[PDB]
């Protein structure tokens, strides 16, 4: 009657309902955790809502619960829905998979960009989701709370509908997004000051060197996986394409400069340098790689214009090395790069 197969996932497709309610109307995406399912909820007029179901298996049912309680004390703390998280409106156990509704929105800003042939968005959109982000997690900060995980994948357009623009410069056309405003999701790695800490968190791109070195995070870590969204929003490719630690790091120095010593000293992953000089081989396939395409911050600037230079300001200071230099959301707001918002896109 209600089937899965090997790593859990519930066998349904459009046409499929659940509790007698969610009836299933097309796909949205997948991933390592289950489905992600656009549905129709007949117990409310028959509303539009994205319906994530969590694999059929102990760890992931089990860690779905704790992004129900992130969620529902996000809906808890912000009544009003002005803060900018993806809403949850229900939640429920269904034979085995926690399934958990939200409200339907467009393609997520990753998606938008490969569907866009990997080319930026304009500065100003840059702009107005930057502030978006750092009005969202100030937020999530303010109330003891780190998400983690934040990547474009987790960035979702409320409605991507888009304008098609033929660019006279690089003679072919763009798509140039409609609404900007956008929400942040994926909270099945959000986590509380009180609770425990995993040694290593956030997709390897979106990663910070206080995580590969194992000095402890907090929130400043979603700062560094910001200033690396801004700039792939930016230029439309991966600060950090990287597979590996010490890639990473070399990456890190080529781009933002060389480790600060206290974080040298502090680590006890002392097998990544030498009088305290990062240890790699340059001839290796990473080590040329890293040579041919890693280039100081300020020389990916598409313009000298204030606004640009404004952005690669804010974004040097969000990819700090040392977290508690970082900084933070609420002196993020006050950048003079804002300066360059409609009101519209100011007041939320
Ligand atoms: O996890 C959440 O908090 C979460 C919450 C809501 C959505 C979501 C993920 N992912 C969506 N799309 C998507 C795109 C690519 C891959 C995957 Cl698995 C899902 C999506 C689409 C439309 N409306 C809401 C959502």
């Amino acid at each position: 009657s209600v089937e899965d197969d090997k790593e859990g996932h519930l066998v349904c497709r459009i046409g499929d309902w659940l509790q007698e309610r969610y009836e299933i109307v097309g796909n949205l995406g997948e991933g390592t955790f289950g489905k992600v399912v656009e549905c129709l909820d007949h117990a409310r007029g028959k509303s539009q809502v994205a319906l994530k179901i969590i694999r059929n298996v102990g760890k992931y049912r089990e860690a779905a619960r704790l992004e129900i309680n992130v969620l529902k004390k996000i809906k808890e703390k912000d009544k009003e829905n002005k803060f900018l998280c993806v809403l949850m409106s229900d939640w429920f156990n269904f034979h085995g998979h926690m399934c958990i509704a939200f409200e339907l929105l467009g393609k997520n800003t990753f998606e938008f960009l490969k569907e866009n042939n990997f080319q930026p968005y304009p500065l100003p959109h840059v702009r107005h989701m930057a502030y978006q982000l750092c009005h969202a997690l100030r937020f999530l900060h303010e109330n003891q709370l780190t998400h983690t995980d934040l990547k474009p994948e987790n960035i979702l357009f409320v409605n991507s509908e888009f304008e098609t623009l033929y660019n006279e410069h690089k003679s072919c056309e763009e798509k140039s997004v409609k609404n900007t405003s956008i929400r942040v999701a994926d909270f099945g790695s959000a986590t509380f000051d009180h609770e425990h800490h995993t040694t290593i968190v956030a997709t390897r791109h979106y990663r910070p060197p206080e995580v590969i070195l194992e000095l402890g995070w907090a929130q400043p870590c979603d700062v560094w996986s910001i200033g690396c969204i801004l700039f792939e929003y930016y230029r439309g490719f991966t600060l950090f394409q990287t597979h590996e630690n010490r890639e990473h790091l070399v990456m890190m120095e080529k781009i933002l400069g060389p480790i600060p010593s206290h974080m040298i000293h502090r680590t006890r992953k002392q097998k990544y340098f030498y009088k305290g000089g990062l240890v790699w081989d340059e001839n290796s396939s990473d080590g040329r790689y890293v040579k041919e395409n890693c280039k100081p911050l300020k020389s990916y600037m598409l313009q000298d214009s204030l606004e640009h230079v404004q952005l690669f300001d804010l974004m040097r200071r969000m990819l700090e090395f040392d977290p508690a230099q970082r900084i933070t959301l609420a002196e993020a707001l006050l950048h003079p790069f804002f300066a360059g918002l409609t009101p519209e896109e100011r007041s939320f």
